[PDB]
């Protein structure tokens, strides 16, 4: 509370990155250093340690297209991190600890869609049929 010393971060079994095509070079800091005071061990370049990814303004496949560039210059056998949004950040700094990830944190996708978007639905004067009585 008194001194100011520092060694080995609060919880250096989680390592979280963040991207500078995402984040950028100067706003980088501002979370690498605040993240660092709370309790989190930030890299500066990418290292198999990195097990989390912090990207800003990223879709939920997006993300992946990053990721893939790991395996690429990754080891074998290295798992890749997982990757997540400012939000889960946001969270962990607000609450000193790193929050668990969620779904809504992972950044993956599948069997994707294709095609304009259009209501093409049916008014309410859109019903009719015989009877009898």
């Amino acid at each position: 509370g008194s001194s100011g010393s520092s060694g080995s971060t609060r919880f250096p079994g989680v390592a979280i990155y963040l991207v500078e095509p995402r984040m950028g070079r100067s706003r980088r800091a501002f979370l690498t250093g605040l993240a660092r005071s709370k309790g989190f061990r930030v890299l500066d370049a990418c290292s198999s340690e990195a097990t989390h990814v912090v990207m800003e303004e990223t879709s939920a496949e997006e993300a992946v297209s990053w990721q893939e560039r790991r395996m690429a210059a990754a080891p074998p056998g290295c798992t890749p991190p997982a990757l997540l949004d400012i939000s889960w950040l946001t969270e962990s700094l607000g609450a000193g600890q790193p929050v668990p990830v969620e779904c809504r944190h992972r950044l993956e996708v599948a069997g994707p869609r294709k095609g304009p978007l259009s209501p093409a639905w049916m008014p309410a004067y859109a019903c009719s049929g015989p009877s009898s009585g």
